[PDB]
């Protein structure tokens, strides 16, 4: 259900930007079927597949990972710089004022664009996050393991197309910690 979930909720424009989620599930798959049995082989290969595994399963985290922090970073930047060229264009359509109908008309749709925009981001962001949480999920309990979950904190939970820290604030709450205890 998430893969169809994901599938109807995405951004048509942005569709190669999301988690690679169906993809992800299908190696999972192809882990478990091409998976050697021990007693058909010795424990060690057993270990060294499943090693060798984790490496490709985990770079392709972190490719895809890198893939949507690129593109959060990319459109969060531009709402950034759109908001500000048009608060400048709505006060200086303001001041003018004190026939401009139609400049205001545009300035109308100009902002419905741009909230929508946020919207669809904010859409982008919740999907990704999900996308991570479950797969990493799924494959904890595929592979019987804690380094998914691990993998999640680690790099996911901190990852600036997720969160947002001012260098200032992280400061001022290690300050605190620190002052109090």
């Amino acid at each position: 259900k998430f893969a169809e979930h994901l599938s109807a909720h995405i951004t048509p424009e942005w569709r190669k930007q999301y988690i690679q989620y169906e993809a992800f599930k299908d190696m999972l798959y192809s882990a478990q079927d091409q998976a050697p049995s021990v007693e058909v082989t010795d424990e060690d290969t057993v270990k060294r597949y499943f090693a060798k595994f984790e490496e490709k399963f985990f770079q392709t985290c972190e490719k895809e990972l890198a893939k949507i922090n690129t593109f959060y970073s990319e459109k969060l930047a531009e709402a950034q710089r759109r908001f500000a060229t048009l608060q400048n264009e709505l006060q200086s359509s303001l001041d003018a004022q004190k026939v401009q109908h139609r400049n205001i008309k545009d300035l109308k749709l100009a902002f419905s664009e741009f909230y929508l925009s946020l919207i669809l981001l904010q859409n982008y962001q919740n999907l990704n996050f999900t996308g991570f949480r479950k797969i990493l999920k799924k494959h904890d309990k595929i592979l019987e393991t804690s380094r998914g979950a691990d993998w999640r904190v680690a790099h996911v939970e901190v990852a600036p197309f997720y969160t947002c820290k001012k260098i200032n604030q992280l400061i001022s709450e290690t300050e605190a910690v620190v002052t109090n205890e």
